[PDB]
């Protein structure tokens, strides 16, 4: 019922503080499907901001206090009631302890205070899983939420490339990016980037890469070239360069997107200027998903979905996300009868979809 913690056998692949990184696993030996979920949790891009993150968010920077077990929820659940999609698959939960949107490849030294090895954590987890059943897998679905969702876009092709070089061409590597599809848009009200809540999404990534030694997919890197690798952290720019099949899940009005845009929707009156900004945001995000054939984008103000216990409740055009993911599976065995995979809401205001989460 639960996933057991495994600290990485290679203790040089560590978390921010140098403690070994790891993964939670529940095997399903009657299944050739493997789900590797990347946890989210924002980031930190300088010594001062990472020090504050270590003081009150230490679990996102260290494994010394990790529990020995975790319960799988949502798409990580083994119960068909909670997970009609992949309830029988092998479940892997990879905790987010690198604070680098899973892009780093820099080890701790006498020069660097923290280690940013998120990209190396993923590859090492995949390497150690091969000796536990992944060698015989048919499909490896790399999933993630929020920063883990962007981590999927940054790493899905690297995992496919790694499994090919290691000699496992039969494993089909796929991606599921949840709430990691962001826009480098203008803020509603300007804020000087000093932390994250008071920072724009474009400037946050520009200084994060330089501090993390972050890496991006190769074809995207060769488009934007030196100094502009931050562009590959934004889904609508990096997705067209990806080779692996990627399903994109994204609220049209993601709370984290509204946060970095300095939008605070409480219960106050919404003036004309804010209404226009919010409606334009949903339009822009809907436009970036036009040519994403496998997508699920409800017009809701929310954050993350795929590991929430009630991720089965939201519907777009009458189709739930677990069904859309099943249709996506069938399409990878052209459109199917009664099994759609492109589900993007068209109404322009938060909760115009009646199935949006309520609380
Ligand atoms: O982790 C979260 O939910 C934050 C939301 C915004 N962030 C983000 C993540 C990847 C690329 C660009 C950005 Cl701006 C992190
Ligand atoms: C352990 O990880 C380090 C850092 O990525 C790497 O250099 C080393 O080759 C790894 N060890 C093995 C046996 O793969």
């Amino acid at each position: 019922e639960d996933l057991r913690l495994h600290l990485l056998l290679n203790t040089s692949v560590t978390c921010n503080d140098g403690s070994p990184a790891g993964y939670y696993l529940k095997e399903s030996r009657g299944s050739r499907r493997w789900l590797l979920f990347l946890e989210g949790g924002w980031y930190c891009f300088n010594r001062e901001n990472c020090d504050s993150r270590y003081d009150t968010m230490r679990r996102l920077m260290s494994s010394r206090d990790w529990p020995r077990t975790r319960t799988g929820t949502g798409i990580l659940s083994s119960q068909p009631e909670e997970n009609p999609y992949w309830w029988n698959a092998n479940m892997v939960f990879i905790p987010y302890c690198s604070s680098d949107v899973w892009s780093g490849a820099s080890s701790k030294s006498e020069k660097n205070e923290y280690a940013f090895m998120g990209a190396l954590i993923i590859q090492e987890v995949v390497r150690e899983l091969l000796g536990r059943g992944l060698s015989g897998a048919k499909v490896l679905l790399l999933a993630g939420s929020s920063a883990g969702g962007t981590g999927v876009l940054l790493n899905v092709d690297r995992v496919a490339e790694q499994l090919e070089k290691l000699g496992y061409p039969a494993i089909q590597v796929r991606g599921l990016a949840d709430s990691g599809w962001f826009l480098d848009n203008k803020q509603y009200r300007h804020t000087d980037c000093v932390d994250t809540i008071t920072c724009a999404p474009t400037e946050a990534i520009r200084r994060g890469i330089r501090y993390w030694n972050g890496v991006v997919p190769e074809r995207c890197r060769r488009q934007f070239q030196e100094g502009e690798e931050w562009n590959c952290f934004f889904g609508y720019k990096v997705y067209p360069t990806l080779r692996s099949p990627v399903f994109v899940v994204q609220w049209l009005f993601d709370e984290a997107q509204l946060t970095v845009d300095n939008v605070h929707l409480t219960g106050q009156p919404v003036q004309e200027g804010l209404r226009l900004y919010i409606q334009n945001l949903g339009r822009e995000l809907r436009h970036t998903l036009k040519d994403v054939p496998a997508s699920f984008a409800p017009a809701c103000l929310s954050h993350e979905i795929i590991i929430r216990s009630h991720w089965t409740d939201v519907q777009v055009k009458g189709t739930s996300l677990p069904r859309a993911l099943h249709c996506w599976d069938r399409s990878l065995h052209t459109p199917l009868k009664g099994c759609p995979v492109h589900l993007v809401d068209s109404c322009p205001w938060p909760h115009c979809n009646p199935s949006c989460p309520t609380g």
